[PDB]
């Protein structure tokens, strides 16, 4: 079986993992909606940019009552951006808990603080990501967050053409434990090729004990056929993740130039003497758990 | 043809109609909207639970980007789960019943009444004035009241209800605006609301309407296929009546455990001399 090492390393991570997730949302909470009764090139690539990822949304209250937002239509103006303040409360709150994650693990917080923004910024949104699919629901195309819902709107050929939504439905694919889940948001977490990493070294010895952690949890737990391979898979999934995060990080500059509504945290971690530019990391940081 | 007397009665009544009734709801704004997320008093709540189950409905906002907000109302689960619509419904209930004031307001035989009958016909006539103009934007293909950007959707057992009963049999007969008009008139001109002091001129005055719609029917739709189109108009009103007398106590019975009537509403239904009693109507009569 595992070592006892890797069984430890295994146990911190689920328990970082359930410490820091709350995959009710129970306390997301204030957040912004669309309100009720509401340079060529680059408003073409930025209504392409946000046509790709169209959603409708739906609040279920305790009472059994549902509110549902169904977005418009592209009609060539600033109707596209309705939902945007709710995303950007959304990705807030869940990189609130990626930082809260990162600063249970032990091997992190004995890292200089430098570091740890500087990995925190290459991976909160890699990290959220990994988190979203285990609450999306490839049946139904929906991110099940608590009482919140986002439903992808309908084809289904052409959807699987934006890499981030073929990275969620592959993702899903593969049935992966908890453990393997969170095994990878430690690989991603503990990049040592994010600008800025100093401790280089240390980064890169870490990331490749989580990947023979993974991998040997999979030895041990998976005899079936229909798992053959799934430790590449998973790594290649990794590698893709990294390039589906460097070609958001580009559309949400696109979008913020045109129509800002990044909050202060996503502005500090997509970059719109580390520590000075990242006053909020810097305090969560210090916050402790 | 209609006389000339009652040709000028009928231009009266549809330029107060046009002038008063708001048929896009354009200027309904800043409403409420449900929230985005003992012994005899159980007998009390037990009674007011059903009353709320039926006053179920739908809600669809269109926004003027194309986006649609829909809500949709709780399952009864105690609580007041059951009460999340009403602060809104006294909203809507409260800018129709404004449009009713200035409609009578503009009718040179309800100026010349007293100030005090005034009131009292507008209290005992408001919500069926209110009914007569929603049956207007009803839609009987889809169930849904079509109010401007804001939607009102249902969800023979809804034929059980009066109200919606009453809708759909009204929606049914296919009126023109002017019999709108003057089934309107009918009921707001009722000498016998209670409070009414010249019974004698209101009665005189209701009986002019009432010939008036019946000579339009004559002479307008003279196929034998309308023949009795107007004793169908007076026996809706008469179920109208009926039913603003159901609806009364049932507000009242939710009033009484869980406020939510305006201030303009609790002067129409009497909830704490006739004008100090209704500063409100009064001062929107005097405007």
């Amino acid at each position: 079986g595992l070592t006892e090492e890797q069984r430890m390393m295994i146990r911190e991570l689920m328990d970082a993992q359930m410490k820091t997730f709350d995959t009710t949302f129970s306390h997301f909470k204030n957040f912004r909606l669309p309100g009720v009764l509401s340079e060529a090139a680059k408003w073409s690539q930025v209504r392409k940019d946000l046509c790709s990822l169209k959603v409708s949304l739906q609040l279920r209250g305790e009472d059994g009552s549902v509110w549902n937002y169904k977005p418009p239509a592209d009609s060539g103006g600033k109707e596209i951006f309705s939902l945007l303040p709710h995303m950007a409360d959304m990705s807030t709150y869940m990189f609130k808990g990626i930082i809260s994650f990162a600063k249970v693990i032990s091997y992190f917080r004995d890292l200089p603080i430098e570091d740890q923004i500087s990995l925190l910024k290459g991976a909160a949104f890699e990290l959220c990501q990994l988190r979203f699919n285990t609450v999306f629901n490839a049946e139904t195309g929906t991110w099940e967050c608590g009482r919140l819902s986002y439903c992808l709107e309908d084809g289904f050929q052409q959807l699987l053409l934006e890499p981030m939504l073929k990275f969620h439905y592959m993702l899903k694919k593969l049935q992966l434990h908890e453990e393997e889940y969170v095994l990878m948001q430690a690989i991603s977490l503990f990049s040592p090729d994010r600008p800025g990493v100093l401790q280089h070294r240390v980064v890169d010895q870490l990331q490749e004990q989580f990947a023979i952690t993974l991998k040997s949890y999979i030895e041990c737990n998976r005899p079936q056929p229909a798992h053959r391979f799934l430790f590449l898979k998973i790594m290649a999934m990794l590698t893709e993740l990294r390039s589906i995060n460097a070609q958001h990080t580009q559309r949400l500059l696109r979008i913020q130039d045109i129509h800002p509504f990044a909050t202060p945290l996503m502005q500090e971690l997509f970059g719109i003497s580390l520590t000075e530019r990242h006053k909020i990391l810097h305090r969560l940081l210090q916050e402790g758990s």
